[PDB]
């Protein structure tokens, strides 16, 4: 599959970015996860005034509640998509929450997580659950 290429990192290596049914994306480089809301997602929301991002070493669990996106009109959590471990948060976001208007499936992520193995998220991909975003 795709999925092992980027996992992989091999010479002309591209990471793969899919969306799920619910407005989110991830992306895959090597064992790290990255996980944000899409350009629709943001849109709906209209300007974002505060990110609210999960803890470092948190566990979650695919469908978990890991972060809340806010505006003044709406706010919005966003799920776990797969389960796995918080690694690093966008730490841009506490000072620019718009950079996830702007860039929201770029620079705009919202947090990175570890998965040892894929077979979760190969399943989800087998099913169309989660589509290849291009």
């Amino acid at each position: 599959m795709g999925t092992l290429e980027a996992q992989t990192q091999g010479p002309g290596s591209m990471s793969k970015t899919y969306f799920t049914q619910d407005h989110e994306w991830l992306s895959v480089e090597g064992q790290v996860v990255t996980v944000g809301i899409t350009d629709y997602a943001q849109e709906q929301l209209g300007d974002l005034v505060f990110i609210d991002l999960p803890q470092n070493g948190t566990k979650l669990s695919k469908g978990d509640a890991a972060a809340v996106v806010e505006s003044v009109k709406a706010a919005s959590d966003v799920y776990a998509p797969l389960d796995g471990e918080v690694v690093e948060i966008n730490a841009a976001l506490a000072e620019s929450p718009e950079l996830v208007n702007q860039k929201a499936e770029t620079e705009g992520w919202l947090w990175k997580m570890t998965v040892q193995d894929e077979t979760q998220l190969e399943r989800l991909l087998d099913e169309a659950a989660y589509k290849e975003l291009i």
